């Protein structure tokens, strides 16, 4: 029926190669490769970013979708790529990331970078079940994909309450994750929200063909339902001529130390 409907249904179809090839195409893309190596040494001490997570919020940052200030709520922050670029920021006092470390390397990592004695992390805590508290800026980078479209449905709309929830009348910036939002159901929540709290969704570049996911975000003002139709427009043109190829840029490198 939509477009990402169609774009979905395809992509499960696609072979293995033809899916491998797809998924990166004309999508950018960081070089984990310093990072890597630094981190198989053991080396916190080196201004590197934990997870490639860090190249969305970067981008969402620089060009001007999400302002981070004061303190930051980091929901599913996972190795905690988003709470350390947060940390490194000019106007962020404090970041409190939560996640579920249902696996061992989806847990929060330690670093040394910039900011990161103003930053707490609690494993175990499943946001959707524990109480809300005040932020100045709200993040959360929760979706798990589905081949299965009517989950990752479920899941958005789950996410999406629970940032309603979340959401302050305190809070005056916010991204979160909308795992995919080409579904009619997602689509109307979303307006009422827009509605609600302002914003607009965008779609980040580094992100993989493979799946829809976008961003909604309190640094711009656009209408939801051109924004995701121009995405799902897009993932079809690339994946009728898929290019094969991702460009590769330089990762997240931070500033070290400890800040007042
Ligand atoms: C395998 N597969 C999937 N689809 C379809 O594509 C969608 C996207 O999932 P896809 O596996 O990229 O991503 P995830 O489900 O999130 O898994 P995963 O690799 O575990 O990605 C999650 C984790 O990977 C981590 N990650 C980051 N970078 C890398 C990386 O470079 N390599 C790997 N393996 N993981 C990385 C990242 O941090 C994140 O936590 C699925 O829903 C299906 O519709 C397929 N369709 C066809 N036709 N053929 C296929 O073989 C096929
Ligand atoms: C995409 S990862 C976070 C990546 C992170 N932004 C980074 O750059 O390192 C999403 C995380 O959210 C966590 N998660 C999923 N559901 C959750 C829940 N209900 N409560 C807390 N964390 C959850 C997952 O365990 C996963 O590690």
């Amino acid at each position: 029926v939509t477009l990402g409907e169609v774009w979905k249904r395809q992509l499960n179809m696609l072979g293995k190669q033809e899916f491998e090839r797809y998924k990166v195409s004309d999508i950018t893309e960081v070089d984990r490769t310093a990072a890597r190596r630094y981190l198989k040494e053991g080396r916190t001490d080196v201004g590197i970013s934990v997870s490639r997570g860090a190249a969305k919020i970067r981008w969402l940052h620089e060009r001007g979708y999400l302002r981070i200030t004061g303190r930051v709520l980091d929901l599913g922050c996972g190795r905690g790529g988003w709470s350390y670029y947060a940390a490194a920021q000019k106007e962020v006092m404090s970041v409190k990331g939560y996640t579920l470390g249902i696996e061992g390397h989806e847990k929060p990592i330690h670093m040394q970078t910039l900011g990161w004695n103003i930053v707490k992390f609690k494993d175990k805590s499943n946001v959707f079940t524990m109480p809300t508290e005040p932020s100045d800026t709200l993040l959360c980078d929760i979706g798990e994909s589905s081949s299965n479209p009517l989950v990752e449905r479920d899941r958005t709309m789950k996410v999406l309450e629970n940032f309603e929830r979340w959401k302050h009348v305190n809070t005056e910036n916010f991204c979160v994750k909308v795992l995919a939002p080409y579904h009619p159901d997602v689509i109307e929540k979303l307006e009422r929200l827009q509605l609600r709290f302002g914003g607009g969704i965008v779609r980040v570049p580094f992100s993989r063909n493979s799946t829809h996911e976008m961003y909604y975000i309190s640094g711009a003002r656009n209408n939801i339902t051109h924004m995701v139709n121009t995405t799902s427009r897009s993932l079809l043109r690339r994946m009728t001529r898929p290019s094969g190829k991702a460009i590769i840029e330089g990762d997240v490198f931070l500033p070290t130390g400890t800040r007042s």
